[PDB]
Order: structure tokens, then C-alpha cells, then sequence
């Protein structure tokens, strides 16, 4: 050649240089400020800042409005609210009191002059090494003069405040002096200027070139490119139409990955925010160290965000996984291998067994599956072909795998375990061309990587991310989860063991199987003890572990392993690992789980459970091998005719039972929201769980009519006998939909922190602080909670007036609901029917003569915690065609001091659907687990460092809005909860699913802010260019 | 009680100069004792009830 040798070798080092100089070259870091006056008016402005923690303040105030406030007078300005949870606990007030002045930052005491020695404008700052409060001019009174200065704080950026915004109570025009400027965190929202841009194109540019340099000078042994598409590729059968088809139903209907909400929210946040931010965990920093996958999601989302199309990654690298592994992997494997039919249906059963729990979602762990199967098949086209661009694209894909995620290191693993045969290529075209050109061009796409992971985001912020991410993150159980034992573990390891026991076998190529066998023993080594991702993982060996299962099955064959002793072992350790699966309940990630066969306990069919079947038939297949341990058969066909292919059989059987649990899943739970359902209502135009999510606008409006007497002491609610029923007998404290503990939690509501006992009697006289907006003016409570005697209270009340009899009124109105409490007996579907007390709506008729008969009564459905502020659902549907009046009746048979309940009259709520109430205009505080869920409210994204205040906060299911997603986003730890939580007022409200009444679908709380809280105006400033520039570390916990 | 939360303070009560005695001095092997689960070879001296 002599005319590629060297375009190869420049464009190599000249791809190499430029990427790996790539998170060295400037950016145009576009910052923010946040003057207090903006234009004259003195209006509180709200900047929640999404990384809590300004670089400085500066802050100036004069003399002349500490003496010009009120006698208390106590908020001349701060940067928490009036009466924010934990505010002086974040954030700086800076307050008057009636002898002292507070400059008060985390809860550390600064400057505490006196209120008649309060100037020369004293001025407040805090920098990086600040907090010097100072008093300019001014002398103290008491202690050390210090050379007179009043020089008071304390040298730590540890002790910085969380600017939410500012808020002061004086009104009018700005003393001269008055300025809070302060400059807000603006480290990641950064775009790369000319250079930077210009480097980018020029190492891809130049890498491309030097990979076809390197496919020029590689093809001095001839052999073109002929045929194109493979002779084994288009014989298409029917394995491939059932892991095809199978996969399209499982893509429609099938469940999504747990983290599903996580990635799709930050992916459509990240496109206005413009640095791919880690939404809600850390300090808004981005986990752009390794996402450019969210990228290609981030755009992805420009259009319409559907569940059943943002996750078309997770379909389309299904169908090139399926189709590279029947037809190139496969054939590669072995004449064997491809020549038995059993061999190609168990991959195909095994891919979409591993394919359709774990990565069916949007975390990706599909893709890193599919990328890993590229480079293995790049390396072996590379070994196979005798070339060296194949081996070169596959170091770039294995790089880009590994820039999908950190485990991703599957890649590398392969790429390591198939480094032996390139190696040999390499010294095999050592000695025609220069050992230089075929190095460079492989460390070119070696590093190329570098080009687009940092892409908007220089060395110094990622290392920023990465100490933030290890600072406060961690360092370091289902029917159909547990499979990651049934799929590699059962069927790599008797693989192994025959390919070591046998040394050539007859079918299986030696080589390719043993780098199949590497790839999931070397992800093992580094990725699953030393790695910090939680275990349990199979998505990952969806691909390659599929491949696996194919070695299994042609080696525990009977034409390879001859003992039938072995082969009946084998299928006895095949049904001990199906009824070590089982042995779980049936429980899907979050609203998957939406009717489903044994969601709640273990899978028993016909009595006894299935485990015990599974277990009794391996242990009746265990002594059949046994017994021909003994007597040595090794020749009784009756083992050839049932070990005839085990390993297909067990993943048709898994793959059977999860596509039948969402086929009933979806069926059962039709006219309501599963997830097949709303996949496909998702074509018309239609949000997929808020379209049928009814919560009513108004509680305090919709309250059934008392007939028109009361007759008791405590409203018609007690109709006779309020036996010994206690206007306010209720615990000192319980709230809604909550278990109010001790210690402060941290993602609560208003109601945690409010007066212990309302400041007005009300309509009945019982001052409970009632939940839900119910007003104690209109909605008179009843409960029966006296610890001096536990005398078992039994009230029939008074009948209410229902509404017409109209089925256009039925329609809108299908529950009648009581806002009760206490320990009592519902019908939820978390648990069974469970027994607290026996409190229920007996519902009676009166055609003939007026007067009501109570004829039966109907049970209760309930979803939240037991001692708490729920409210029980009655269906119109169990209310009959003719019934004119209801009547709540109640009954405290329990001595126990545990025991209780407490009633509020029967309501007609006028329900909307979440879409019709809350649009897209408003934004929500989507939390981690519900994001794919609710596909249409635009959620609080942020722009340069600020976020725009949310209105509603839609959250799962109790039990995990509780133990797993409030600690995920709290300010201790990063957090959005550390902003909102700080500002505005959370009120949970009550929701109700349609037509699936006692499910806990999770809950949605209206914000309400504490002020008048203007948006603030911002002015921003954008020329700062740094090289690897820092400015310090953020704020986080001690 | 250098502490603005409210989740800190600190209760006091005199000092005392107490008699003390071994465990096997005071509580003999004539006294049965519950001994723990835990705890049943660091005591070998007293009988259990």
C-alpha cells in the first residue's frame, strides 16, 4: 500500500490526541445572578435554587430599616419562609428580636448585637471561606475589641444556606443600600464554545478515517464483500416468529423495569435544562460521567413521550439481539449448535425469558445486553475473518456499552476475554505493515468514547459529580426476579462442567464457547461483588446468557453426555431451581402489579402451593438418578424419552406463566388502568393512569343532606344513641394517610407540624384537626377514643338524602365515601379482609309508607395505614337500583387501648380525572417510582440552576412512598424535597382509582405556598471560560 | 445546652461515691436468676430458675 499506512496512523494519533484532550478544552459556563429589588418594588421573589447552595452572598442592608420595622417587626428579609419546616435549620433568616439581632445560618450563631444598639450599612457575606457577618464601624460592648470591627462568624463553606428564594414582610420602595445579590450554583449548565465544538468533529472525523485506513490496508488477503446478508441469515423458522411475536406482546403488555420513572423524567427535564441532570437525587448534579444514552432518550422525547414509544430502544435492540444471536452467534458456536433444533428454540426461550422482567422498561440494561452481544460477534467476526476492523469496531462499541452504564462493564469483559485471538491478528499483520498503524486506529476508537461522554461537560465537574455521588450515595425477592438463578446459574454451570469433562466434544467449536463461557464468568470477577449496583441482575445476560442456555442444551443433550445417571441429575437440579423460583410471590415492580394472579402470596394451584410440585418432582427425579447411581443402568430409555431437552422445556414454562400473569392482568383489570391497556389507549391520544385517577377539586363540597331531624348532642350524625361517643374522641394527634412518628420524616406533609388542637369549636364542638381541606365548620367529626374506659360504642345514625335517581348523575358519581378512621375492618388488596371495626354504611329503601327499612348493609374498602386518617369507599354499584337513604353504623367491641374509630357524614364527591384537573400547564413533582405512569404533566424541570415552583406532587403507593422514595429525595441527601418541603405546604387530598376501589395506587398532595411568592426575575451573565475550573466544592451534609 | 433544637437538653443529679460489690458476692448461687439466651457461659456460678 504505502498511501493508507500513513493516513492510518496520523488520523490515529492525530483521534487519539484530540479525544483524550476533549474534557480539557473551555466551555462557556452561562451563569446566574439573583438581585433582590428588581425594579423599585419590594415583593418577595422565590429562586429555588435545585442545588441549595450559592456561591456567595453579598448582602447589604443599611441602618435605616432595622429602626423602621414594627416593635416586633422580625423579617427585614431572609431566604426562608416566614415558617418553613427546618427553615432556620437551612437556610439564612436574618430576624430582629426584642434585645438581640439573629444573623442565624444551620442552626450556628452569628453576629448578636443588641436591638438599642441597632450603622454605616452593615454588609453580610458569605463566600467559600466567609460567614464574617461583620457590622462595619461598630464597636461591641461586651468581650474583646479585636481592634473594634465586629468581625463575627465562622471560616466553613460546610455552613452555607439553601436559597429557596428571599422573603421579607416590609412593603415599598428600597432603602439605598438594601441589595441581596447572590450568585447562584451554576457549575453544569454549560455549552462547549468553538473549540471545544471543532475538536469534537475533528476526532470524529478523523477516527472515521482512520477506521477506513485501517479497512483499506487490512484488505491485502482480498476476500470482498460478497453476498450480502449471510447465507444462514433469511431461513427464517419458527422460533423466530415466537420470540418475535412474543416479544411485540411482551413489548404491548408487559411490565416495565423499576427505575422506569427515573430515567424517563430526567430525560425530559434534561432537554430545557440542557446538562442531562441527575433529577431528583443528588445536588442536581449530572450523571453525565456516564449518560449519553439519556441523550439519545432526551431527544427521543421531542416527540410525544407514550410508553409505548419511548421505549422503542428497549423493542428495536430486542430484535437485533434476537437476530444476531439465531443467525450469527449460533452458527458461529458450532455446527451442533445450529444443526439442533432444541439448541436455537432454548436461546430463543431463554432471550425472551431474561428479556421480559428486567429490561421492558427504560433502564438500560437492554442496551448494554445488546452491545455486548455486538462486540462479542465483532470479535468473533474479527477471529473468524481474519481482520482487524471488525475487532476495531468492537473496542468502540464495548467503549460506548461502557458508556451506557457502569455495568456495562460486560463489554469490557468480553472485550478482555476475546483479547487473546486480536493480539495473535495483531502480531499476525505485524510483520507486513508497521506493528504503529494497526495500534493506532484501535486506541483511536479506543478513546473516541471521550468525544461524546463529554460531550457539554468538562473533567472538573464530572470528578465533581463523581465525589458528590460517592459522598452521599451509597458506597457500596418475586416469582419472576429470582429467574437470574434459573438462566445462567442452572445452565452455565453444567455447561462448564462438560465442556471441562469432555475435552473435544463433536459439534461444539472449543473456542467461541469458551469466550461465551468468560464473558459471564468475567462480568462476575468485577461487576457483582465489586461493583455497587444492587444484585439480582438478568438483564444484562439477556443477550449473551441466552447464547449460554444454547451451549447447555446441546451438552446435557443425550447424543453428547452418554450416563443417563448425569442427564436425570441434571433434569433433577432443573426442577429444583424452577421450585426455587416459584417459592415468591408474584409481584410486579409498581403498576404492573395491576391484578395479577398471586401478587399477594405464594402461587399455590389446586391447595398446596406449586414450589411443593416443583420440589416433590426433583425430588422424585433426584432418586431416580440415585437409584441408577447405584444399580449403574446408564441405558434405561425412560430417561432418554424425559430429559430429551430440559432447558428449553423450564424457560417455555417460565416464559408461559409470566405472559399468562400479565395476560391476566390485563384482562381482569379491563375497563380500569393496566399497563396492556394503557399502552394501547396510548395511540389515542391518552394519558396512561391519569385518564382514570378520580380526585376530587373540592371536598368540602358534595355532603349528603341529613333527613330533617337531628335529635342528638352531637348533629344527625348520631341518630338515637351516642352511647358513649365523645364528640372529639380521637388521639392527640393522627393525620392523613400517615403514621405520625416521633422523630421528624422527611418527605411529611403540613400536617406533622401544626397545632396539636384547633383554635375554634366548630359545628359539633370537636376541635380535631380534620385532613383533606375538610373545613371543622362544616363537616362535623365523631369519633369514640376515651382511655379513662373502653365502653363499647355502637351508633345507628340518622338517614341521609341521596341524590336523584338519574344514571347521569350515577355516572361522575360513582362512590359514596366516609372520611373515617381508627382501626377497621376493609377489604383492601394488599392485605385480605382484615379485621380492626366493624363500621359499614347499612343502606335501606322506603317506597311503601316512607319510612326507611334498613334492609343489609355493604363492607368497606380501605387503603391506608391502620390507626390513620383514611377514608373509606362504598360503590354505588353495592348501593341498589332503589335505595333512597344510607345510614353509617358503627361498633367499638374491643377492651384493648389500641382500639377505636372515628366517623364524618356520607358525601357525593364530584370527582374529575387527574388529565382533566391537573393539565400540562401546571408543573408536578413527579416522583421516582411514577414517572412512566403519568406520560402528559410537563414535571418542575429547571433552567440554569433554578426551578420553577411545583403545584401538585403525585407519589406511589404508601409503603414505597414511605421506606423507599422520600428517603431518596431528601435535602439530607440532595433531594427535591429539600427545596419544596423547605417552601411550600404539601396537603395530601383524596384519589380514588376508577373502578378498582381498595387499590393503593398512590396518592397526589396539593402544594400551596406560604406568601405571596412572586417568580424572581434572574439576571443572568453568561462570558466565564474555564479550563478545568472548579469554584470549590458545593454544599453538602456534614 | 449549646443546642437550638429541640431535640437536645440534659437532665443532672448529684455525685455519689456508690458501694459497690461483685456479682457473685451479691447475688449468690442460692437467688434463681432468668439469665438471657446470650449470656449463660459468662455466668457459669448462679443456678437458673
Amino acid at each position: 500500500v504505502r498511501i493508507a499506512r500513513w493516513v492510518a496512523t496520523i488520523a490515529g494519533l492525530l483521534g487519539f490526541v484530540l479525544s483524550v484532550s476533549i474534557p480539557l478544552l473551555p466551555v462557556t459556563q452561562t451563569t446566574a445572578t439573583l438581585n433582590w429589588p428588581q425594579q423599585g418594588r419590594l415583593d418577595n421573589v422565590t429562586a429555588p435554587l435545585i442545588s441549595q447552595a450559592p456561591l456567595e452572598l453579598t448582602a447589604t442592608v443599611p441602618c435605616s430599616v432595622v429602626r423602621d420595622l414594627p416593635p416586633e417587626g422580625g423579617l427585614v428579609f431572609g431566604t426562608a419562609p416566614a415558617e418553613g419546616r427546618d427553615a432556620a435549620l437551612n437556610a439564612m433568616l436574618v430576624n430582629v428580636t426584642e434585645t438581640r439581632v439573629d444573623v442565624i445560618v444551620r442552626n450556628v450563631v452569628v453576629a448578636s448585637v443588641n436591638r438599642d444598639r441597632v450603622c454605616q450599612r452593615i454588609e453580610i457575606t458569605s463566600n467559600l471561606d466567609g460567614t464574617y457577618a461583620d457590622f462595619v464601624g461598630l464597636t461591641q460592648i461586651s468581650g474583646e475589641d479585636a481592634g473594634k470591627l465586629q468581625r463575627t462568624g465562622y471560616p466553613d463553606p460546610n455552613l452555607r444556606p439553601a436559597i429557596v428564594g428571599v422573603f421579607t414582610d416590609l412593603t415599598g420602595p428600597a432603602p439605598q443600600g438594601l441589595s441581596v445579590s447572590a450568585e447562584i450554583d451554576t457549575r453544569f449548565t454549560t455549552h462547549p464554545t468553538a473549540l471545544k465544538l471543532a475538536a469534537m468533529l475533528l476526532a470524529i472525523v478523523s477516527t472515521v478515517i482512520a477506521l477506513l485506513a485501517l479497512w483499506r490496508l487490512d484488505r491485502l488477503d482480498g476476500r470482498r464483500m460478497h453476498r450480502l446478508i449471510p447465507t444462514r441469515w433469511r431461513t427464517v423458522t419458527a422460533v423466530d416468529g415466537v420470540v418475535v411475536g412474543g416479544m411485540a406482546i411482551w413489548y404491548v403488555i408487559g411490565a416495565n423495569s423499576s427505575d422506569d420513572g427515573y430515567i424517563l423524567q430526567m430525560a425530559r427535564t434534561a432537554e430545557h435544562a440542557g446538562y442531562m441532570a441527575n433529577y431528583f437525587r443528588w445536588f442536581g448534579s449530572p450523571e453525565d460521567p456516564f449518560g449519553w444514552y439519556y441523550n439519545v432518550l432526551a431527544l427521543m422525547t421531542k416527540v410525544s413521550d407514550a410508553s409505548i414509544w419511548i421505549r422503542l430502544p428497549d423493542l428495536i435492540c430486542a430484535l437485533i439481539c434476537w437476530l444476531l444471536l439465531s443467525r450469527e452467534v449460533l452458527p458461529r458456536l458450532g455446527p451442533a449448535v445450529a444443526g439442533s433444533r432444541a439448541a436455537m428454540w432454548a436461546a430463543g426461550l431463554v432471550l425472551l425469558g431474561a428479556w421480559m422482567p428486567f429490561n421492558n422498561g427504560l433502564r438500560p440494561e437492554g442496551q448494554i445486553a445488546t452491545g455486548a452481544l455486538i462486540t462479542y460477534v465483532l470479535i468473533e467476526r474479527a477471529v473468524t475473518s481474519g481482520r482487524l476492523t471488525p475487532a476495531a469496531l468492537a473496542i468502540t462499541t464495548a467503549a460506548f456499552t461502557l458508556g451506557i452504564q457502569p455495568t456495562g462493564l460486560i463489554a469490557v469483559a468480553a472485550l478482555l476475554a476475546g483479547g487473546r485471538p486480536i493480539l495473535r491478528i495483531v502480531m499476525r499483520r505485524r510483520r507486513l505493515v508497521g506493528t504503529w498503524p494497526l495500534i493506532a486506529p484501535l486506541l483511536a476508537a479506543g478513546t473516541v468514547i471521550l468525544a461524546v461522554v463529554f460531550a457539554d461537560q468538562t473533567i472538573a465537574t464530572v470528578l465533581e459529580a463523581t465525589r458528590i455521588r460517592t459522598a452521599i450515595g451509597p458506597s457500596q425477592g418475586a416469582i419472576s426476579r429470582r429467574v437470574a438463578f434459573v438462566f445462567t446459574a442452572m445452565c452455565l454451570f453444567p455447561s462448564l462442567f462438560m465442556m471441562l469433562r469432555r475435552k473435544h466434544i463433536a459439534g461444539v467449536a472449543r473456542g467461541p464457547a469458551w469466550r461465551l463461557m468468560g464473558i459471564i464468568f468475567a462480568t462476575m470477577f468485577f461487576l457483582m461483588f465489586t461493583p455497587t449496583k444492587w444484585i439480582h441482575h438478568f438483564g444484562l445476560f439477556a443477550a449473551v446468557g441466552g447464547a449460554m442456555a444454547a451451549l447447555a442444551t446441546v451438552l446435557v443433550s443425550p447424543t453428547v453426555l452418554r450416563s443417563a445417571r448425569n442427564r436425570m441429575a441434571f433434569l433433577s437440579l432443573v426442577l429444583f431451581v424452577l421450585a426455587f423460583c416459584f417459592a415468591s410471590t408474584n409481584g410486579w415492580w409498581y403498576v404492573s402489579n395491576f391484578g395479577a394472579p398471586f401478587n399477594n402470596s405464594v402461587p399455590k394451584v389446586g391447595g398446596v402451593q406449586i414450589s411443593a410440585i416443583f420440589f416433590a418432582l426433583s425430588a422424585i427425579a433426584a432418586l431416580w438418578a440415585f437409584w441408577l447411581h447405584l444399580t449403574r443402568r446408564t441405558e434405561s430409555r425412560v430417561v432418554d424419552r424425559l430429559t430429551a431437552a430440559p432447558i428449553p422445556v423450564a424457560a417455555g414454562f417460565m416464559v408461559v406463566v409470566m405472559m399468562a400473569s400479565m395476560a391476566i392482568g390485563v384482562v381482569r383489570q379491563y375497563p380500569t388502568y393496566s399497563n396492556g391497556w394503557a399502552n394501547i389507549r396510548a395511540f389515542a391520544g391518552g394519558c396512561g393512569l391519569a385518564d382514570d385517577v378520580l380526585v376530587e377539586p373540592d371536598s368540602n363540597a358534595g355532603f349528603l343532606t341529613p333527613l330533617p331531624g337531628a335529635y342528638g348532642p352531637l348533629g344527625p350524625l348520631g341518630g338515637e344513641d351516642p352511647q358513649g361517643f365523645s364528640p372529639d374522641g380521637v388521639p392527640d394527634r393522627i393525620i392523613a394517610e400517615a403514621i405520625r412518628l416521633n422523630n421528624p420524616q422527611p418527605g411529611t406533609d403540613y400536617d406533622w407540624n401544626r397545632p396539636i388542637k384547633l383554635d375554634e369549636p366548630g359545628i359539633n364542638g370537636s376541635t380535631v384537626p380534620l385532613p383533606y381541606g375538610l373545613d371543622p365548620k362544616r363537616v362535623p367529626v365523631a369519633g369514640t377514643y376515651s382511655t379513662e374506659a373502653q365502653q363499647e360504642s355502637r351508633l345507628s345514625s340518622a338517614w341521609y338524602e341521596l341524590p336523584a335517581r338519574d344514571e347521569t348523575e350515577r355516572a361522575a358519581h360513582p362512590l359514596v365515601v366516609i372520611t373515617a378512621a381508627g382501626t377497621i375492618t376493609g377489604e383492601s388488596v394488599a392485605n385480605g379482609l382484615t379485621t380492626g371495626q366493624t363500621v359499614d354504611l347499612e343502606y335501606a329503601t322506603r317506597g311503601p309508607d316512607g319510612t326507611l327499612v334498613p334492609a343489609g348493609r355493604v363492607t368497606p374498602y380501605d387503603v391506608g395505614p391502620t390507626p390513620s386518617w383514611r377514608n373509606l369507599r362504598y360503590p354505588r354499584s353495592e348501593i341498589p337500583d332503589d335505595a333512597v337513604a344510607v345510614r353509617v353504623v358503627a361498633e367499638d367491641l374491643s377492651l384493648s387501648q389500641g382500639d377505636w374509630i372515628a366517623v364524618t357524614p356520607p358525601r357525593v364527591p364530584e370527582l374529575q380525572s387527574v388529565q382533566e384537573y391537573v393539565g400540562s400547564d401546571q408543573p408536578v413533582l413527579m416522583d421516582w417510582a411514577v414517572g412512566l405512569a403519568f406520560p402528559c404533566q410537563q414535571p418542575m424541570l429547571h433552567a440554569n440552576g433554578v426551578t420553577e415552583v411545583p403545584k401538585f406532587r403525585i407519589s406511589p403507593d404508601y409503603y414505597a412512598k414511605l421506606q423507599s422514595t422520600d428517603t431518596w429525595q431528601d435535602g439530607i441527601n440532595g433531594g427535591l424535597l429539600g427545596i419544596t418541603d423547605l417552601l411550600l405546604r404539601a396537603s395530601v387530598m383524596s384519589t380514588y382509582l376508577s373502578q378498582d376501589w381498595g387499590q393503593d395506587w398512590g396518592s397526589l398532595r396539593k402544594f400551596d405556598t406560604v406568601v405571596e411568592a412572586t417568580p424572581a426575575e434572574l439576571d443572568f451573565g453568561s462570558q466565564t471560560h474555564s479550563g478545568l475550573y472548579s469554584p470549590g466544592p458545593l454544599r453538602i451534609r456534614p
